[PDB]
RNA sequence: CAAGCUUGAGUCUCGUAGAGGGGGGUAGAAUUCCAGGUGUAGCGGUGAAAUGCGUAGAGAUCUGGAGGAAUACCGGUGGCG
């Protein structure tokens, strides 16, 4: 129902699950993508292949709004950062940007205690 | 006890480095919450789970606002006390 062209995949990549969300230039999200929602459970839900899956998954819920190209943000540490940016490439869409947006307080507020384990 | 001396101890002159102390402002990043827009079924968490949050619209994403605390990089068997 809709022409966009240009997206931005914001993939955020936690040490739990990644959810990769499709958005136009402004913010508006046209679709997104979880490791747990691609039939992943615990410990395969971090895998850097079920990052694969959460972008597929999320490219073809955006053949509606016909986009081309898009711009890459990562937000995380996780495993699937580098697996996520290689698989919107390769199921067909241009890559013009690939950013870092990840947290780094200047100082700021305290972590939670060291494990014991 | 008296009279000295200048090497110990001090005073003055001029400079240099410093997270030394006390009071007053201010900056940017991040977490949390609040109010919105896009959006849909999970999120979160773990060794693996569940309790927990979510179709009363969460998590993800963008805009605006509040507030408190701490000051990434520099940063160093570097420095001051």
């Amino acid at each position: 129902r809709k022409q966009v062209s240009d997206g931005v995949a914001h993939i955020h990549a936690s040490f739990n699950n990644t959810i990769v969300t499709i958005t136009d230039r402004q913010g508006n999200a046209l679709g997104w993508a979880t490791a747990g929602g691609s039939g992943f459970r615990g410990s395969r839900k971090s895998t850097p292949f079920a990052a694969q899956v959460a972008a597929e998954r999320c490219a073809d819920a955006v053949k509606e709004y016909g986009i081309k190209n898009l711009e890459v943000m990562v937000k995380g540490p996780g495993p699937g950062r580098e697996s996520t940016i290689r698989a919107l490439n390769a199921a067909g869409f241009r890559i013009t940007n690939i950013t870092d947006v990840t947290p780094i307080p200047h100082n700021g507020c305290r972590p939670p205690k060291k494990r014991r384990v």
